[PDB]
């Protein structure tokens, strides 16, 4: 079938990001057709290093590729990286596609990666003691959604069209008025991406234990999302080009918030686990087997050990979903 | 021969305003300079009606041998944010002094000319976020017409000014999110000054609201500003060239000055004469002569402040010491640059 | 009782035209109101100043005749000191007067007044005929210069400006946007209307064979009621206040070089200001308006030898219009 | 390597000036960052050129295609009002002025600045300088090309004087003065009061002929260079004889053959040279003088014409020559041409 990554020791985290680039066609068949003054050629070797993986993931019939080039040519926010330390996936994929399109407008190339990946929201201030109403654009490469606060994928984004309501003490001050004012800021969708990729916020710091701290709450999310009650087009319809989008993968995490291991499970334009050297098939498409392989939450295991004694201990699913890939309906 | 502006009734914050910028030559000249003057239809010819009367106004300031003028179609013609004007009422003159220059300057680009009084009042700041716990740093531009400056917890213009140097440190709890590293970082946020406008107009933030008493204050805390001010400290360049990676000196030229309560209360204004062959004092009608050149009466006429009052009553027999606050103070400052009829104010942009 | 002012050997020129502006209401009463490059400004105040103390005696003094000499010891043309005996184009010393009343306004705080009661634009319109660009921009006026030799009266001469010239064939107009030759009418349209307008008849011009300047004393009339609404950008849109009454006509006599300008002013009925001497005159009538005013020949009837010889010949009204003075109904 | 663009019948006009905006940095980069594109008649169909301009500049930078077909520019594209017949031959410089026109009234209706008069656009200090008389008048007139005289001059530096030494007023042809109301001997000349950081150069080589009832070119011979000092004709150049003012070639959009037919294609320089010949982008010796002087300098040569057995030898002409030159400034990714204005 598919030809994995090996591990140099803690490098899962660059696997289940690359690979699931890989998967993305509009970026495989982009990053393949490719033919201050170090950081020029840093970023291009980066470029050059990743296609030399692309090639290979296409290409191989063995199991697994080992990227050596990669892992010497890698540097994660200018420092060296050590190939035994474990890193948040997401700070990977951020410095990773900063690197490319800073790579491709290097080489006169027209910026790929923020234009497959790149939304921007309409950061909206709606004034309720006064008429004036303010808006900026701020772009985004990845949604970021509680996961705390909802059981649920629309629910969470939901939030971002609801707000905060500044107030009182805390209001807003605006400029034309100026004075404090009560006041509605929100955050609209103004352009969807082709790939819409949704980090769901598990990390945290434990001040109290001087620890990062992971949050395993239930989280559901759907196969098929429908953007267009969060877009600001969606808002004023109801206020007075596809907006569909569908499931094709998702970054798991397991285990503790400073360690732990990634693992990626990605649609077949079915679904495949693809987990560093070995690409496996998994029941993905049975919904309760994304349940307890994605939603996390608690459950009541059932403990045996000779099986002579049944314990019965409320249990955290460690292992869950912690970037979701949404491909847009018309790509 | 200075000539003044009649008082409708609350109408002092169009006065103390309105003369400020009169006095500013090149807006005088730039403004009475634009011919072809004399819903979003409704709006362009709305602001182009604003822009007419001001230029009526500045006319007869500029030719009346009268003591005053009185500026009815302006009062007719004003609206202020939508709703029209109640010439009785009391309102705060930066809000007037905001809908004012949005209005010439949407009537000047409705016109094919630039954005005049945003060309010479607009500055704007360099917003950083240092991220102190990581090697990321963000910058936004945002613009300004007023620079707004603390008055309660400072004493003197220069250590206000240096506030938004020094920022806010984002820590702990309320730490800053760098979305690059995806964590909470210890970050500092400050502004820095990127584009130093020709005049630079100054608010002293001396009003705010109590809730136990629901009604609006004011802060007449002491609070001195100086003749001469070097803005260099505080610009991005500046600041650049201390941290190791045009003229930046300004001259003092006008003070608006409120005077009384928060609610209802008094605007005028001291302001220089521009002169070859000194400062007068602004108050509706009357433009009468003032020591604004002395320090002293600088000091008691602006700078606010506590004093112990030498109180005399029962005819003359009773002499009473009592804390007492100087009411009258300045609200807004207007400060003119160094290296300031400028031509391409003018000009056709569209 | 009006004061006349005194000639210093040729300075007619300045008194005829400095008395048709102390006859405008708007700028007597602006002017009267008012209390290298650094002499420039020192210069012009000078000459704001020295007006004001003409117009003073103008209104206050009782006498025959004022004699402004301050003014005249002020006064200088395009840089150059004048030569009180030395004739000059009156229209000259009226753009020179009005630049440094202007001038010496500007500098003083106040804005320029005589720009605002004399001044006008033209829309200068380029319509091309051989494709779809037009092209317009707006130039300033202070006189307006009608052809005399070519049109007999006002109202034709100033349509002249609407119909324009067809710039066609080998001479024809480059359209910068097409990057060709096109076909165009070139015409001016008056943009804005001066409260006081003020028309220059073109009388004068140069003689190459005779090495001298040349009068042409042409006949032209000139109505007492003027509508310039079909002059203008607004009324030739809506075709495809406007009104004036005539308040003053600047008159020259005698030869090109040389000659004699007087004012005719109305007050309520017209007197001529003739340097001291302000006599009574019967322009209210209109022969008396056509034969000081619109030049043209006639057949003169001499006699000489003693009333014996009575001889017929055609002779020239070289007494005529050269500046007129309109004033808008408002 | 580069892409073409098809010649959909007589449309090299429109290839020969979109690639020359394409290879423009500054124009590349600022067009293709302009969000929210993707009398009424007027703002739809700007922003229309605008975006299908944008769509073309995509595909010049994305694909690897030997050309690309710019279906929905052709569709789009209308010529002072009219809709474009793709079969007729137009003049290239209309075209550009069109769209240059276009995709500034798009960017301001958009909110940014008039991007491609920011880089392409100077202008000229209108002098008239009366030399009876101490008047002197002066107005500025904006321009998209500098527009240089090919008949009477051999090479651009004498005609750019030209403009320096300006028409004498004189005799019965004399200036009116409007101050001193007479007649005035005068100079009237252009300077130029900006600079664009690129600038565009129209070799005048075509006319009308009245005799023949029909459009002529003229092909005399007229030399450029690679390096361009532009000081000698600027108002502060002019006003010392009484930001960079030199310049790098950087382009050359040549015609061949007839006024009214014939074919444009356009050599450009690599930020080495190549020819963008509609579909085909080739190499060339344009960084060779002999082949810069033959393929766009034009003017007469003796051709040697062979046959079966004959050999003879009949003066010819180069049909084949620049019309425009694009010269780039030398203190030439600029944000303050995408930031929002109005
Ligand atoms: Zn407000
Ligand atoms: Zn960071
Ligand atoms: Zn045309
Ligand atoms: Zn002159």
């Amino acid at each position: 079938g598919f030809v994995g990554l090996k591990n140099a020791g803690a490098t899962c985290y660059m696997n289940s990001v690359i690979q699931q680039l890989y998967m993305i066609p509009s970026i495989r068949n982009g990053i393949l057709a490719i033919e201050t003054e170090d950081r020029a050629a840093y970023n291009i070797g980066v470029l050059r290093h990743l296609q030399v993986i692309f090639g290979h993931l296409a290409a191989s019939r063995l199991q697994y590729y080992v990227p050596r080039g990669f892992w010497k040519q890698f540097r994660l926010w200018g420092e060296p990286v050590n190939l035994r330390e474990q890193h948040d996936a997401l700070e990977f994929f951020n410095s990773l596609v900063d690197s490319l399109d800073e790579a491709l407008k290097a080489l006169g190339h027209p910026a790929m990666l923020s234009k497959v990946l790149g939304g921007s929201f309409a950061d909206q201030k709606i004034c309720q003691g006064c008429p004036h109403r303010y808006e900026c654009e701020e772009s985004f490469t990845t949604l970021n959604v509680d996961i705390r606060n909802h059981q649920n994928l629309l629910d969470s984004l939901e939030q971002y069209v609801k707000g905060d309501l500044l107030e009182g003490a805390n209001a807003y001050h605006c400029e034309k008025c100026n004075k404090k004012v009560d006041t509605v800021k929100r955050l609209l969708i103004k352009k969807l991406p082709p790939v819409l990729a949704i980090q769901l916020k598990r990390f945290d710091y434990d001040w109290e234990r001087e620890c990062a701290i992971k949050f395993n709450d239930y989280f559901e999310f759907p196969r098929e999302l429908d953007m267009e009650p969060y877009t600001v087009a969606g808002v004023a319809k109801l206020e007075g080009g596809s907006t569909k989008y569908r499931l094709v993968g998702v970054l798991v995490h397991s285990g503790q918030a400073s360690g732990g291991h990634y693992y990626s499970y990605i649609i077949q334009r079915r679904w495949y686990k693809f987990d560093d050297g070995d690409v496996t098939e998994c029941k993905m498409d049975d919904d309760e087997e994304m349940k307890n392989q994605c939603f996390g939450g608690e459950y009541m295991g059932e403990v045996f050990d000779m099986m002579k004694r049944m314990s019965y201990r409320r249990q955290k699913r460690w292992w869950n979903a912690y970037i979701l890939f949404y491909e847009r309906m018309d790509t």
